[PDB]
């Protein structure tokens, strides 16, 4: 019986290595790894591997894994897919310490924009769940952490995770990583995936996928959202994306709105993101 080896980066930026038969679907994989992280409450998380265009990819635990990643290296991330809107509401403690650690990625990769000061208290929850109570002896006035807090520090953002970290004493590791997440579920792009696109115009917009619905960003001022539940069917055609909305109260007829992806892969991705989102958020 012929086997595959897999490799997976984790979330703590450590490799996993397993080895699974060459016909095995997404899922086998995937309980390896989850066993291995001692995580029960799987049902928020997959994982990535990049295709030929070096595009992020959700592994889909129901497909062959050979036929997703087709010519390339049998090499996957293990990730956050469906960011919870509560946090507080999951069962387990490990369940949130990765949430946590996806979030922290998020932010330092700069996919998650955060003001100065929320980044200063999420490394200061960061902080006193991994190290605990502030030590002064740790700490000089020139102090700067191995902790990756931003996409970009300064001496000023240290001082300040110092500052809020003083504040935590006594804190319990569960207790800071809750937390981290109230804070960090708040920002705007809290578990948003990003699309590039056009609209049925030609402008340059990108489309949002998230819990609350399938959001678009313009030009800033010009932002909408459309609620999952308001969606009735998601397609694709060719380079084109399609959301049928619900007929509005007293409304004939249903509307379809229409976007351009750069390619063809880009549509089938955003169709697939958004097919799972709806159904995800229709159920939780
Ligand atoms: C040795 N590292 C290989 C790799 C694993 C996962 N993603 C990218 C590369």
């Amino acid at each position: 019986p012929k086997s595959m080896q897999c490799k997976v980066i984790l979330l703590d930026g450590s490799e996993y290595t397993c080895d699974v038969e060459k016909r095995s679907r997404g899922q086998v994989l995937f309980d390896k790894v989850c066993e291995h992280l001692n995580l029960l409450e799987k049902d928020y998380f997959g994982l990535t591997y990049r295709d030929a265009e070096n595009q992020k990819n959700w592994l889909d635990p129901a497909k062959e894994i050979k036929k997703q990643v087709r010519s390339g290296a049998w090499h996957f991330s293990f990730n956050v897919k469906f960011y919870p809107p509560d946090p507080a509401q999951l069962s387990e403690d490990i369940t949130r310490y990765y949430l946590c650690l996806q979030l922290r990625d998020d932010i330092v990769s700069g996919r998650l924009p955060c003001s100065f000061v929320t980044l200063a208290l999420l490394g200061s929850y960061t902080v006193q769940s991994e190290l605990g109570d502030y030590d002064p002896d740790e700490c000089g006035s020139d102090y700067i952490s191995e902790f990756r807090f931003a996409p970009n520090h300064t001496k000023e953002l240290e001082d300040k995770v110092i500052e809020l970290h003083k504040s935590h004493r006594g804190m319990t590791p569960a207790e800071a990583e809750m937390h981290f997440l109230e804070n960090a579920k708040k920002l705007s792009m809290y578990g948003v995936d990003l699309h590039h696109a056009k609209d049925s115009e030609g402008v340059e917009i990108m489309l949002g996928v998230c819990a609350s619905g399938l959001l678009i960003y313009r030009d800033r001022l010009r932002i909408n959202r459309f609620a999952w539940p308001k969606v009735l069917k998601i397609s694709y055609k060719r380079n084109n994306f399609y959301i049928k909305i619900r007929p509005g109260e007293f409304e004939q007829f249903e509307s379809t709105i229409g976007f351009k992806l750069p390619n063809h892969r880009a549509a089938k991705r955003l169709w697939k993101v958004c097919v799972e989102h709806h159904t995800f958020f229709r159920l939780l």
